[PDB]
């Protein structure tokens, strides 16, 4: 209506139904838009986010639509705190989902989770959009068990310096290639590295990568050319795919298109 751009949701159209959890920017709630449509409502804690830069980028993120990307519906801008309105994912965080041993996953289900994420990332790569923080903690699971990539590019708007620089206490060291840790070289190939680590998280049922090491020890390990090794649930062919993501030379890592082809080959063979 009158006072609203295409990227802007009237918060008066929201019904709040359940508290889901709290993350980086604060509380997430389940609700309805205009009485009918399931939404997630992220209440952005004051001072957590570069809000004007985020809102400008929200316009670009609105046009990123792929069935394996958590859809951005819009933002509630006129207020404190602002709200980010997204596709509701009833089964929550992929990391928590993997750690629930009751699911008793088949390796075919784990490969489907890798394929879901890989389709999302191939789409983002096709639009020259980097995720910049790909990990199981940034994937969500819907009521049908479909995995979707969430919070793509949002790390750019985090004001907490512990999260944003390589030797920050909250930087994702364990998902980062050597060139990111050594001189902050972000590229398509740092998303590829992260995707390899996400495949390892899935096949490890949500173990922490390098779980016996500190961030400092992890950085030294990977800089010296040492790597994660094969999760017990990963076949030789699955391990070959995740390992291909960790070539010391970034230009020798595959694309998301090549990874998707390799994952579809294994699905057919295994
Ligand atoms: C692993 C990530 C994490 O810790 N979270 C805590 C806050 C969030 O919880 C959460 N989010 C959603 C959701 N749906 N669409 C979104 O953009 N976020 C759904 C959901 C369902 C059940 C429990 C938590 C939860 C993520």
């Amino acid at each position: 209506g009158l006072g609203y751009g295409s990227w802007e949701i009237d918060p008066k159209d929201l019904t709040f139904l359940k508290e889901l959890g709290t993350g980086q920017f604060g509380v997430v709630k389940y609700g309805k838009w205009r009485g009918q449509y399931d939404v997630a409502i992220k209440m952005i804690k004051e001072g957590s986010m570069s809000e004007d830069e985020f809102i400008e980028e929200a316009k670009v993120m609105m046009n990123l639509s792929h069935e394996k990307l958590v859809q951005l519906y819009g933002v509630c801008t006129k207020q404190r705190p602002i709200f980010i309105i997204t596709e509701y994912m009833a089964n929550g965080c992929l990391l928590n989902y993997l750690r629930e041993m009751r699911h008793r996953f088949q390796t075919q289900q784990l490969l489907e989770m890798c394929k879901d994420v890989c389709e999302a990332m191939e789409y983002l790569e096709s639009k020259q959009f980097l995720h910049r923080d790909l990990a199981a903690r940034n994937c969500l699971v819907n009521d049908q068990g479909v995995v979707k990539v969430s919070d793509f590019g949002l790390s750019r708007y985090v004001l907490d310096d512990e999260y944003t620089s390589s030797v920050g206490s909250k930087f994702p060291v364990r998902w980062s290639p050597p060139e990111v840790l050594m001189y902050s070289k972000f590229s398509s190939k740092s998303d590829i590295w992260a995707f390899g680590v996400l495949m390892w998280e899935i096949y490890s049922l949500g173990k922490m990568p390098y779980e016996r090491f500190t961030n400092s020890e992890t950085a030294e390990h990977i800089a010296q050319g040492l790597r994660l090794y094969r999760p017990h649930l990963a076949s030789e062919k699955v391990y070959t795919i995740m390992y291909s993501c960790w070539h010391e030379k970034a230009d020798e890592r595959p694309t998301f298109k090549i990874l998707l082809s390799n994952i579809l080959d294994v699905m057919d063979e295994e």
